[PDB]
RNA sequence: AGCUUUGCGCAGUGGCAGUAUCGUAGCCAAUGAGGUUUAUCCGAGGCGCGAUUUGCUAAUUGAAAACUUCCCAAUAGCCGUGACGACUAGUCGGCAUUGGCAAUUUUUGACAGUCUCGAGACUGG
């Protein structure tokens, strides 16, 4: 309001205002579509791979389940490849679980090691939901408590 | 029967030893430590804290450097002299101590160097 009192800006057209209006309307369409996709992918990924979704987050769980080629290919991958799963001058030897929110929830030098912590345990989680045990996700909850317990252990 | 591999133990030669060798009871660690190289790859301990027995010998200071001393008194050659003694003023033997013992015959150095085949020669300017 303070800088709308002094804008130094000229008015738009009617075509310019309606062009910006439909641009903002399709932008809200893209935002609501993104959140609809997010809700569906978290629901169906908590059904398909509950423990991996609990550890990493179900969108990144779906990304590393897809680029590996499903759960039954994600299990028989080691922990040192699921770290680099989704890789490609921005950061090297990084996968989809380096740019996760739970691996960016810490200082920038605390990052790489944390990737190896989230890659290993979720690999266990991936193996745990390659067979259909722990459908409620208790292995994911226990391992995720272990993850952020180690994160709080490293932090001050 | 011989050869031989791997791990461990013992001893020995040699090498290394504070960017070395360990402890860790605190935490983490193959359910993955730690990764800038080659990363759909590698794979072992890591971070902190804390350390780096025993016998022998030398040397120094110190009065004393840790295994059951100093001090006084006396005892442990010959020419003269004094007595005692012996033998005829003289001689001899032993004992004793109240002066002396580097000037040719002795005990305060004619010795030292050299040369020749047990024996001699040369020099000491």
């Amino acid at each position: 309001s303070v800088t709308a009192s002094t804008t130094q800006g000229q008015q738009l057209s009617e075509e310019e205002l309606e062009r910006l209006e439909e641009a903002c309307d399709m932008a809200l369409e893209l935002n609501a579509s993104k959140h609809r996709i997010y809700e569906y992918v978290e629901s169906r990924m908590s059904f398909i791979a509950p423990n991996l979704s609990i550890i990493i987050g179900a969108s990144t769980a779906a990304k590393i389940m897809g680029v590996a080629g499903g759960l039954t290919n994600l299990s028989k991958m080691p922990a040192c490849n699921i770290m680099l799963l989704g890789a490609q001058s921005v950061l090297p030897h990084t996968g989809y679980i380096y740019h996760s929110d739970i691996v960016q929830s810490l200082p920038p030098d605390l990052r790489r090691k944390a990737a190896r912590l989230v890659a290993a345990k979720c690999t266990l989680a991936a193996r745990v939901d390659s067979f259909h045990e722990s459908t409620e996700g208790k292995v994911g909850y226990e391992l995720k408590d272990e993850i952020e317990r180690k994160f709080d252990k490293w932090q001050e």
